């Protein structure tokens, strides 16, 4: 068997370029988008984290409660991106024997709003997919179940867009080797998406329209945005017992280039920052 593990660090802007080369020395970039020709913005990742007036989800993730869910809508690339991923992270304590999970399904941007409000049913979302005998049956059911469970808590717990997480991501990995997988997130940004202010920043839809992927979004009030000082490095290892992680990774991770901040969260940070007034619990990194 083998052991998995991941660590998150902060990287000062001055060290980014150096760090980036050291990584590339051993780990070529993962393209992941081999189909549509190269685009500048193809490295962008935006995620609208959902939560309610009580920040139930926030505290759940903060404390890492058994079963604590995080709900976000994510799109890869520029604003001309149509496919929208409805993702849910579910934390599970170790004593459960199970391990935390991330699951998602795809929606066309058209139907996003209608789905969050219940006007667009799970039946409709996947009717287009059931029509194609391609996807395995039990595999479609799980996607339908997931879509249902999401639409459920999205309504029962009265969730809404609360905080946006934007950043450019670069991933690294030697093909056919999973011993080490790295990702480097730059120009990280959190912007308010809520209305706990009287201000309707979303104007009744799942995402702000006054912005897109135009970093560093200067048209935003300082009160609505948090330009994150550092880049975020995440190293994900997988080691067969009796074997070691590549000496260069150990060496790099222990260097002055990085600054370990395990269990750091773009979502938790963004909320704790932009909405400090109404939170009574705060992360360790501040």
């Amino acid at each position: 068997n083998f052991v998995r593990q991941t660590t998150k660090y902060w990287v000062h802007p001055d060290n980014i370029t150096e760090l980036k080369l050291i990584i590339l020395k051993h780990l070529p970039v993962l393209v992941f988008n081999t189909n549509k020709e190269f685009e500048r913005e193809d490295s962008a990742i935006t995620s609208i984290y959902f939560d309610n007036e009580n920040l139930d989800l926030y505290y759940g993730r903060l404390r890492k409660d058994e079963g604590a869910e995080a709900h976000r809508l994510r799109w890869y690339g520029g604003m001309s991106t149509d496919t929208i991923f409805v993702e849910r992270k579910t934390h599970r304590e170790d004593w459960t024997g199970e391990k935390s999970v991330k699951a998602r399904f795809a929606l066309k941007e058209r139907h996003v709003n209608d789905f969050l409000k219940g006007k667009y049913t799970v039946d409709q979302v996947f009717a287009k997919m059931r029509k194609e005998g391609k996807k395995p049956m039990n595999e479609i059911e799980n996607l339908e179940a997931l879509a249902s469970e999401i639409q459920y808590v999205m309504l029962k717990k009265k969730l809404r867009p609360v905080v946006r997480s934007f950043y450019n991501r670069t991933a690294f990995q030697l093909p056919g080797d999973a011993r080490v997988r790295i990702s480097l997130d730059t120009e990280l940004t959190m912007v308010r998406e809520d209305n706990f202010d009287g201000v309707d920043r979303t104007h009744k839809n799942w995402r702000r329209t006054d912005i897109g992927v135009d970093w560093p979004f200067k048209q935003l009030d300082d009160k609505d945005i948090c330009r994150f000082p550092y880049a975020v490095l995440e190293v994900k290892l997988q080691t067969q017992l009796g074997q070691e992680p590549p000496e260069w990774v150990r060496e790099l991770v222990g260097s002055h280039l990085v600054e370990p901040v395990p269990k750091f969260s773009k979502f938790i940070h963004g909320v704790a920052t932009l909405l400090n007034d109404k939170v009574d619990s705060i992360p360790f990194w501040l």
